[PDB]
């Protein structure tokens, strides 16, 4: 609603109609809208998958994360730390609805390299954890099968963005 | 982006992720944007024909106001009279596009009576041509060949009541 009350201000100062590219212009708003629901859904949904395959992906380049003496070892810190990857996901698909990362840094990102080292967690490998899950939620956005065709490149890009913010601030 | 913010703070606030329901609600936020689109785009587009179509029904209706003596009697009165209809039906797009009359009364209806009482324009009968401009609209906006097939019965309802409003204001 906000870009169509900018919008008719604009005509309204011209004393015209909507123009066809002030009418192609909202139906892209409306479009943008709906893919980035389109993402977020399917982030949302595959969430346990997303944290998977990057865990198992993170845990099969660094054994010794869940070999003896390692910060992971063990199911209850091996369950912590899948438990780590989805909030940071939960916050990405946050960024993604709002399209700013606001909350995803206030309540998530600000201290949080703070608390890993209070604790021993190698932030560094989260931050390997996180560009894994970044490829993987991608995977799923990118799926074109049970949605109808088109770009969402800009979307993935934004969305990779995020997951990469998110990442360094950690490593 | 209004609406998906407040989502994301709900959402943050049971610490959860977005659920089904959640998501259904912003999908008709984007689903109505679009219909929305349908109705001023429908009007705009066929602007004239609905200025001319209820400019036809009120000479019909009543002959006096283009013979003799009438107020919209020679074509040079009736063109101003059709022009009117077009700037009446223009800001009821822009009330129909943000979803609320408040460019439609500051810039259009507030004070308008007077402008057509120092000019002896009846509006009781300008009333009777924003009525029937509202139901040649509505039967464009309602038209169901070219669209995807849905309900737009509460948008409809909207466009009326923006109608309604704009004739009571100059009767
Ligand atoms: C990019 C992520 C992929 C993709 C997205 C995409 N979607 C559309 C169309 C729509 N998506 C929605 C969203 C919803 N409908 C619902 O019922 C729900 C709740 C379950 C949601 C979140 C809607 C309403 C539409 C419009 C109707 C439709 O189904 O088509 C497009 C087309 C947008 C456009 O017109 O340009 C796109 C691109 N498609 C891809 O190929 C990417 C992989
Ligand atoms: C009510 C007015 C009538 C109606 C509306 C309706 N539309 C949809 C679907 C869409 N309308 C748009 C709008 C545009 N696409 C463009 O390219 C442009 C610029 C020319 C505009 C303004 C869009 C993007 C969609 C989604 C994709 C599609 O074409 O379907 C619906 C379905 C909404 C829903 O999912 O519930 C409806 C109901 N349909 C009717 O039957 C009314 C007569
Ligand atoms: C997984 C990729 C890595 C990993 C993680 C790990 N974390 C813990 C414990 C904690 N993680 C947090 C993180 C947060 N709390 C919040 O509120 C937020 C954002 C809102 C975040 C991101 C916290 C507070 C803890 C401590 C309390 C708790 O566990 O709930 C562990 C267990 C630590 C231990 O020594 O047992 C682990 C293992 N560890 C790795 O090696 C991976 C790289
Ligand atoms: C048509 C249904 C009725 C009709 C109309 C009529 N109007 C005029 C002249 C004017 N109409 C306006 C109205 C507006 N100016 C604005 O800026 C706005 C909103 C932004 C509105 C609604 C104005 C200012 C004039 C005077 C200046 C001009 O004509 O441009 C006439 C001509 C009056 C005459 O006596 O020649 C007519 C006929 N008359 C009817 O009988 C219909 C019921």
């Amino acid at each position: 609603l906000d870009a169509f009350a900018k919008v008719v201000s604009q005509a309204d100062t011209k004393g015209e109609f909507l123009s066809s590219a002030q009418l192609d212009a909202l139906s892209n708003v409306v479009k943008d809208g709906s893919k980035r629901l389109d993402a977020v859904n399917r982030m949302t949904s595959n969430a346990s998958t997303i944290v998977a395959n990057a865990a198992r992906s993170l845990f099969e380049e660094q054994p010794q994360l869940i070999q003896p003496g390692g910060n992971a070892y063990t199911n209850r810190r091996m369950a912590a730390c899948l438990r780590d990857m989805e909030i940071i996901l939960r916050y990405v698909t946050y960024a993604t609805l709002a399209g700013d990362s606001s909350v995803l840094d206030d309540r998530c990102l600000n201290g949080l390299r703070e608390t890993y080292q209070a604790l021993g967690v190698p932030g560094g490998s989260v931050a390997a954890g996180v560009a894994k899950m970044k490829d993987a939620a991608i995977a799923i956005v990118n799926d074109p099968n049970g949605i109808t065709k088109g770009d969402c490149s800009a979307l993935v890009s934004e969305i990779a963005s995020y997951f990469d913010r998110a990442a360094a601030a950690v490593a």
